[PDB]
């Protein structure tokens, strides 16, 4: 028993981190086989970042201008190209620690682990959700760019995020590993802001199931609701609409606990309308929305990699 | 910016996990050089666990009865001994992935990362504090025993915890890597309970400094207090006494922010007496006590390993 915010084991990703320096700008890169992936603004000076023409800046670079270091070993760069907001450096050595991997683009509401790195070296690992406004609530400093987010499935690392920038209120934005931003953001140092966020309803429901599994059942009421009636009530509280796809994904937790999804919805509705009356659920005084249904099943069933 | 509960990168520890089976009991072991460390109740049947005589049970075992698997490779056991509540299996192969390491016994209030494992394979990583009642608030299922807790310092893994058991209310107990339990617990399936816990005051103060660093400053008041007066007030709210050692360890955060420790204490005193008035600090509606001063400095300064 117990329920904690839990990251994937980071070792397979640690074996892929390198540092990339161009001029006096240094950030992190991801070394998979004989390619290093990193944010394209490694080619910018501080002044360039205010309004960069990345294509122009990259024209003026050649392979040898990129100093790629894997530990204290320099990796010779033998080619380069830009794909959207990511630079791809071909090196003459394939990474022997390359895991089985995929590049995926995740959906708002899905979670992933972040290996926060500086100068090619890992600092820590934490779990994040892609918010509905396409930011993540991360923890990043100067030099963190190129840190990646990922999920693991058995032996396969699915990379889904590369870190690029911090937005007002201390939230974070980046790209998939093809260099395409999540959300309407651009990699330029000019005023940008995320839109209003929303609460990930299906994840709150997943976490209420986690609570029941752990014996924290006080909030279960005796009622049911329709999906329509739930979504009308949830809308007022800035909860995203619960879809039938969401109901279907909650099925395994529903079947395990014997609580119908729409009965859980009736209990959540009462929590939204009435509050928690000073009580906690799984030790939290707020409803938690950064555990997916699969996160709950992995943790409570002991899925390994 | 941003502040998250953050674990150490787990790769160095992942390379040390194996599975240990004796009879039909399987749990995790830690393989360092040519020794595997694991909980001694691997030698118990379910019935033995109700009242085990470990010395007697181990007399009846020989080396070959221990099936140690590192992936799909069996490690031949060539010796064994018991040290307190840990079994040490000497194997004929040294682990080539052994990191620089130490065995340490940590103090209540200190934090560590847990790599939760099943059948020798990692499931996830999360951060925990050794509570003042010598339990941890973990997340563990059947088969998790032998999972370890650790801190990293540059290249050196300090192992501080091995998981053995779950106590009432879903909290957890275990040993250091010399097999000595934290707290008054024994590895026997008989009713045991932790004593009343207390809040780790120095960690709450550290986290309030983390909040100021991130710009969450609303709770700063205009007052100071004496250490004596603070500790009288904190006692009522089941906060542990703040010592001069604690004040000294908070020094770097105090100097960085320009807020004297005793001025922070005056702000915490007001939070304890008045509550948070429905507000959050770093997104939490409760005061958080599982970040140490060094945890705050590592995360906000980007310390790497
Ligand atoms: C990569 N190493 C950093 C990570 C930042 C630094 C502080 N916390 C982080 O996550 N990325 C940058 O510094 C990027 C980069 C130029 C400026 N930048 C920002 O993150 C800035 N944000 C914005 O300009 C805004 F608001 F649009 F997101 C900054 C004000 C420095 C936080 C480029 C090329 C976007
Ligand atoms: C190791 N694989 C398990 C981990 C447990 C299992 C459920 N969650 C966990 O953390 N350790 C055990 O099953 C140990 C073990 C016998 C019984 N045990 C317990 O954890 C039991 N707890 C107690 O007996 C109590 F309350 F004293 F802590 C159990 C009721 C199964 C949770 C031995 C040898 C102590």
């Amino acid at each position: 028993s117990g329920f904690r915010k839990m990251a994937f084991p980071s070792g397979k990703v640690e074996g892929c981190m390198v540092q990339v320096t161009c001029g006096t700008t240094t950030l992190n890169g991801l070394w998979l086989d004989d390619v290093v992936y990193c944010p394209r603004h490694v080619i910018c000076t501080s002044e360039d970042m205010l309004n960069p023409n990345y294509e122009d800046l990259l024209i003026r670079k050649s392979n040898h201008n990129f100093l790629v270091q894997a530990g204290n070993v320099q990796l010779r760069v033998i080619g380069h190209s830009m794909q959207n907001c990511v630079l791809k450096l071909k090196v003459d050595t394939a990474n022997p620690k390359t895991p089985k991997y995929k590049f995926v683009r995740i959906q708002p509401g899905q979670t992933f682990s972040v290996l926060a790195c500086y100068n090619g070296s890992p600092s820590g690992v934490y779990q994040c959700a892609m918010r509905p406004n396409f930011t993540i609530k991360g923890s990043f400093l100067n030099g963190a760019c190129g840190s990646v987010g990922f999920n693991i499935d058995y032996d396969c690392v699915s990379f889904c995020y590369m870190h690029h920038m911090e937005l007002p209120t201390g939230v974070h934005a980046g790209t998939d590993l093809e260099g395409n931003f999540y959300g309407p953001f651009v990699d330029r140092q000019t005023a940008q802001a995320a839109g209003t966020d929303t609460t990930i309803t299906v994840n709150v429901l997943a976490w209420l199931y986690a609570a029941v599994i752990n014996g924290d059942r006080w909030f279960l009421n005796r009622f049911t609701t329709t999906l329509n009636d739930f979504n009308l009530v949830a809308m007022k509280y800035n909860y995203e609409p619960l879809t039938q796809d969401h109901v279907d994904i909650l099925g395994p937790l529903s079947a395990q606990t014997g609580i119908a999804v729409l009965d859980m919805c009736a209990s959540l509705k009462e929590l939204l309308q009435n509050g928690m009356n000073g009580r906690t659920i799984l030790g939290s005084a707020l409803l938690e929305d950064e555990f997916t249904p699969f996160d709950v099943v992995r943790q409570c069933s002991g899925v390994t990699f």
